[PDB]
């Protein structure tokens, strides 16, 4: 029973922080991409 | 006589120790996986 008990511990802990991990990746790469989205610098020709 | 009642009692001695040492080896082997059971330290990915 507690071989039972700690191969669910093992697996659940492994694969929610798996998806945890790369849920947070995906997120932190959204939100990079929408500060390039507003940290466009093209409008440094204006000083042409 | 004596050498019966001698024979019987190292008999005895010897079969009765190696068991109880067995079965203390076996307790005490049990006793270490239900520690190392309650003992698992893969919370430590909290941390990270």
């Amino acid at each position: 029973r507690n071989l039972a008990a700690l191969e669910a511990k093992i697996s659940e802990a492994k694969t929610k922080k798996n998806m945890l991990q790369a849920r947070a990746k995906a997120a932190k790469a959204n939100a990079e991409l929408q500060q390039t989205l507003g940290g466009l610098g093209t409008s440094s020709a204006t000083s042409a």
